[PDB]
DNA sequence: AACTGTGGCCGTGGTC
DNA sequence: GACCACGGCCAC
């Protein structure tokens, strides 16, 4: 299969180089034939012989056109032929194509911006990936000697670990008597004894987690203080780091550096991302943390260094577990949008999306669009409308069935032949018209993005059935992300029409999938109250709970079995609505906010305080056991003596004030905040004494006793001291817990005033 | 992380 | 007090 692919220049020419393993082989393979180019349609066929004189300069050099070939193209599926404009180098390209587009006979030029390693896999039809290859995996971690007020790397790395198949080990430089640690002189011959071990191994993926920002960037530092050329490169180089966004990468070249934390962070909810937190949701098994506090200590003082090595060996080897599992999924997406493993395990959605359409509109003869320049981009800034969401039925309901359309607004986008080649196009036998905004459709040959949907829903069916059928409780769970990223992928086909910068923006497209969706969600549920006596609890864009008032569990499953038979026949195409479940019980709050049971006692909440990040833990604990209390136990007195409980003891001071700290993420730059909340005005005091406050930086604060403004009264959780700080009880009663149980207890009749003191 | 999209709750600190 | 805009994070 191939790994990846990149160029390298040589004597001027570039040289694709194909990273492979076949038959347990490394290999690399270089192309130096595939030339760059871009398109150009002109006003007359004889004005190629004054475009091929064009010249441009970059760095001294002349740029010139190397040759032309004309070609049959579509835009937009209309027929037209353009001119391929070769080149001898890639940096051509950006240096010319103003001066060709400017030209009085050229109408307009396309895809021009390219990379040329991608292009290279596009045209040839390569897909990395691909076949039966077994590829080696090893994992990797450090530990560090850390003290405040250090600069970056200032301090030495102190251990090495490892992880694979055949076990984990740790390098280090101090004498530790366990019989997985290897003991070397220095710092410097622990960094060559694991160069030493990758080049043994020969490992075709590295697995880190969080490499990109911290492991990677460490050795260099090392490295470039202690002399190390630290080649773990198949071709010999060092690791490439690159900035990408916010935030680097690193390659490193012949093999795939696979860092765990991008893949993680977008496929799993979890408050927080540390390895611990990610290795007990994925496997149910505990992992200790050790902090930077004590790993310096116990070096300094030569004391309890068994716990540091023990703690960095379990570090490998659950980085190695976790990547053992996470990397074919990935791998599999990398199949589905023809690219590097390494790239889209890092790359946003929008370049996922536009990947895979370069790729089926090149195998289509379609020309991709332009991306818009500043002006268009400005153009293209106007809202539509969304999703009908229906005011609830607000309280405790009972014998809850939840129904729910299968991908619904890719199935309208199938169904419906939605797509800018398709809107508005003249001529055609047969139309659909969207409700409300009127668009119209035509259906007489498949639109090209709608004709690519159905096999992402094929695929992703297939897995949600295995799922369903899985015994093993991890395998479920990963089947489960594999079919959810297909679900955020298809969905993200939609929002791309409506994405500003997309090459196949057409909001016209965007604001009738919205309005069809709509059309369907209200015709629904007028169908399943009005012909079978239903009542629609909750209902958002495109699924509802609803029972038939009086009636026991048996009958609500039957005859929603029977709405479902009849609704399907008369849905066109691709639309289904779906049995999603039973719930024995449900309390609705507010739209987006309710909280259900299912018979096997499992209660799932969605968009409760219980879920929030930024709410403090003593509100979402109090809350979640008011819940349990309520829609487990029936017991409403139960749940007030919980309240009561938290009340007091806030009262009291008895509540750890580690629960009481409130997480909030920094968005932008502190000077562009207009509105100045807690967490800024805490954000603004730390810049203040120079720390390095960035757009993602999350502030943990905690509330002191004090009357005005929380703000200033907030101060970080990294500044509380017991003795000192005594912390706002009053704001955590009236500000946190009630607030949070008080929207569920009124519909019992109690006050904030029955839950006090 | 997100810049694939819109809809929505709710705390906060302002206006009057 | 009533009201509003901002900003975060969440449900689709
Ligand atoms: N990321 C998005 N980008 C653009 N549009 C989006 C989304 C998005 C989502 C999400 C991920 N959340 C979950 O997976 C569950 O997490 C809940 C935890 O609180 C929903 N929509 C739109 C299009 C979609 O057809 C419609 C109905 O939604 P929804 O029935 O869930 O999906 P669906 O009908 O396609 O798929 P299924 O029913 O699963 O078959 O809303
Ligand atoms: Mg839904
Ligand atoms: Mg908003
Ligand atoms: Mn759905």
């Amino acid at each position: 299969m191939i790994l990846d692919t990149d160029y390298i220049t040589e004597d001027g020419k570039p040289v694709i180089r194909i990273f492979k393993k076949e038959n347990g082989e490394f290999k690399i393979e270089y192309d130096r034939t595939f030339e760059p180019y871009f398109y150009a349609l002109l006003k007359d066929d004889s004005a190629i012989e004054e475009v091929k004189k064009i010249t441009a300069e970059r760095h001294g050099t002349v740029v010139t056109v190397k040759r032309v070939e004309k070609v049959q193209k579509k835009f937009l599926g209309r027929p037209v032929e353009v001119w391929k404009l070769y080149f001898t180098h890639p940096q051509d390209v950006p240096a010319i194509r103003d001066k060709i587009r400017e030209h009085p006979a050229v109408i307009d030029i396309y895809e021009y911006d390219i990379p040329f390693a991608k292009r290279y896999l596009i045209d040839k039809g390569l897909v990395p990936m691909e076949g039966d290859e077994e590829l080696k995996m090893l994992a990797f971690a450090i530990a560090t000697l850390y003290h405040e007020g250090e600069e970056f790397a200032e301090g030495p790395i102190l251990m090495i670990s490892y992880a694979d198949e055949e076990g984990a080990r740790v390098i280090t430089w101090k004498n530790v008597d366990l019989p997985y640690v290897d003991v070397v002189s220095t710092e410097r011959e622990m960094i060559k004894r694991f160069l030493r071990v990758v080049k043994e191994k020969d490992p075709d993926v590295l697995i880190t987690y969080n490499g990109d920002n911290f492991d990677f960037a460490y050795l260099k530092k090392r490295c470039e203080k202690l002399g190390i050329n630290f080649a773990l490169g198949r071709d010999g180089s060092e690791p490439k780091i690159q900035r990408m966004g916010d935030r680097f990468a690193v390659e490193v070249k012949g093999r795939i550096h696979f860092d765990l934390y991008p893949v993680i962070r977008r496929t799993i909810n979890l408050p927080t991302y540390t390895l611990e937190a990610v290795y007990e949701a994925v496997f149910g098994q505990p992992k200790e943390k050790v902090y930077a506090e004590e790993i310096t200590t116990a070096w300094e003082t030569g004391e309890n260094l068994e716990r540091v090595a023990r703690y960095s060996m379990e570090d490998a080897k659950v980085t190695y577990e976790l990547g053992k599992e996470f990397l074919p999924m990935e791998a599999q997406l990398s199949r589905l949008i023809g690219q590097s493993l390494w790239d889209v395990s890092r790359s946003s959605t929008g370049n996922l999306v536009e990947w895979f359409l370069l790729r089926k509109a090149y195998e289509r003869n379609e020309l991709a669009p332009n991306k818009p320049d500043e002006k268009e981009l400005a153009r293209r800034r106007q809202s539509y409308e969304g999703g009908y969401v229906k005011e609830p039925e607000r309280g405790l309901w009972e014998n809850i069935v939840y129904l729910d359309f299968r991908s619904l607004y890719p199935s309208i986008i199938i169904t419906h032949n939605v797509s800018p080649d398709t809107l508005n196009r003249e001529g055609c036998k047969e139309y659909d018209v969207a409700p409300q905004v009127g668009h119209r459709f035509c259906k007489d040959f498949p639109g090209f993005i709608p004709s690519l949907l159905g096999d992402l829903l094929e695929e992703r069916q297939k897995i949600k059935k295995k799922m369903k059928a899985t015994i093993d409780p991890i395998e479920r769970k990963l089947l489960d992300y594999r079919q959810r990223a297909i679900k955020i992928l298809a969905n993200s086909y939609y929002g791309y029409y409506g994405y500003a910068r997309a090459r196949w923006y057409c909001k016209e497209c965007a604001e009738s999938v919205t309005a069809w969706g709509r059309e369907y969600i209200t015709m629904t549920i007028k169908e399943i109250e009005e012909k079978y006596g239903f009542k629609v609890i909750y209902s958002d864009t495109d699924g509802f709970f609803a029972t038939i008032p009086g009636a026991d569990a048996e009958t609500v499953k039957k005859k929603a079995m029977e709405f479902l038979k009849y609704i399907n026949a008369k849905l066109p195409g691709a639309l289904e609505l779906e049995y999603e479940g039973f719930y024995k019980r449900g309390f609705f709050v507010t739209k987006k906010k309710y909280a259900v049971i299912d018979e096997e006692g499992k209660i799932t909440t969605r968009g409760l305080e219980i879920v929030r990040r930024d709410w403090s833990e003593i509100a979402k604990e109090t809350q979640a056991r008011v819940l349990e209390a309520l829609l487990k136990d029936g017991d409403v007195e139960k749940a007030v003596r919980i309240v009561k409980e938290v009340t007091e003891k806030l009262s009291k001071y008895e509540v750890p004030p580690e629960k009481l700290v409130i997480h909030e993420q920094i968005t932008r730059d502190l000077k562009d905040y207009k509105a100045t909340g807690p967490h800024v005005a805490v954000a603004k005091r730390l810049a203040a004494r120079g720390v390095k406050i960035r757009p993602g930086t999350v502030i943990s604060y905690i509330v002191l006793k004090g009357s005005g403004r929380i703000g200033d009264r907030a101060i970080p959780f990294d500044e509380f001291d017991p003795t000192k700080h005594k912390y706002d009880a009053e704001y955590y009663i009236e500000n946190q817990v009630l607030p949070a149980v008080e929207r569920i207890l009124r519909a019992f009749g109690y006050r904030k005033e029955d839950l006090r003191y």
